């Protein structure tokens, strides 16, 4: 009956009695009739001291009860922020669900535990997880009156939809892009360096996605942190058909980055003759110097692109 005495001590919060019982051979993973273990109970009542002890003595951080509740489900239910951080620390399942489909984030967002919510998200909690009733954490927050947590969850949702749109744009998944847009993703979002979905599509040469993004209000002249526009990226990677659509949709043909390089500079240095001819036809300044002083002609000569040098020398 050591199991009963360990369950009791864990619930009451008797730190020493927990150690005395474990030392005398108590099974750290015993369970009452419903399925709660010594860890479940210590997490339900908030005894951080016994939590750390039990984990250190071989407790299963992810034990389930009859209804599929885990220790993390409980600590998130009772608002004990310190215990949640430690359960995750030992490999607790941030997205473990119960028979109803409820995850810890459903619980921390239903009982107004702002800190626990942002801690769960940082560890990978899914804001779009739906329970058996079709409720996400954001739905339960609005049903109870936690409006700040609801906004935070909305923020994380848009943050996640934007990341997906950037990746879909890079990878060339026209279907995912168009659906992400129809779900409210910002076509103008930007990663840490300032690349928008239209930057990535032009860089990778996915013409179909360039067109879609532009038809949905994408900033054709958006600048990354280095001052590059999508046209800069299409010109130097050599995607002729994208350059034409970009220019047809308002692309500044004389945009300059932090180094003072225009698209013509990049097309001439990388040796894309057709794009050089198209840029000139659309108004590119043939004589433009970058901050170091080089013209596109000098860059073509530097790289042995004689055809390009000829065309630039004639347009000058």
């Amino acid at each position: 009956d050591l199991g009963k005495k360990l369950l009791e001590a864990a619930r009451a919060g008797q730190d020493d009695e927990v150690r005395i019982l474990l030392a005398n051979g108590a099974d750290v993973n015993t369970a009452d009739e419903t399925g709660f273990t010594p860890l479940h109970l210590a997490a339900w009542e908030g005894h951080l001291g016994i939590v750390e002890v039990l984990l250190k003595n071989g407790a299963d951080v992810n034990a389930n009860d009859e209804r599929g509740h885990t220790p993390l489900h409980l600590a998130a239910y009772t608002g004990h922020l310190e215990i949640v951080e430690v359960l995750l620390k030992n490999g607790a399942g941030v997205n473990a669900t119960d028979v109803i489909g409820t995850a810890p984030l459903h619980l921390a967002a239903m009982w107004g535990h702002l800190e626990i919510v942002e801690v769960l998200l940082k560890n990978g909690a899914d804001v779009n997880a739906q329970d058996k009733f079709g409720k996400t954490p954001e739905d339960l927050a609005k049903d109870n009156g936690n409006q700040w947590i609801a906004q935070k969850l909305e923020e994380a949702k848009k943050e996640d939809l934007d990341r997906k749109l950037l990746e879909a744009a890079r990878a060339g998944h026209r279907d995912e892009v168009e659906d992400l847009i129809k779900n409210g993703a910002d076509v103008n979002t930007a990663d840490e360096t300032g690349f928008t979905p239209l930057h990535l599509a032009a860089w990778e040469g996915h013409l179909g996605i360039v067109e879609v993004l532009l038809k949905n209000g994408a900033d054709v002249n958006a600048n990354d942190e280095r001052g590059h526009t999508p046209l800069h990226l299409a010109a130097y990677t050599g995607h002729l058909e994208i350059v034409e659509v970009l220019l047809k949709n308002g692309a500044g043909v004389n945009a300059t980055d932090v180094i003072g390089t225009a698209p013509l500079h990049l097309a001439a240095m990388w040796g894309h003759l057709e794009i050089v001819e198209v840029l000139l036809k659309h108004g590119a300044d043939v004589n433009a110097q970058d901050k170091f002083g080089k013209t596109p002609f000098d860059l073509a000569i530097d790289n042995g692109n004689e055809d390009i040098a000829e065309v630039l020398q004639k347009a000058a």
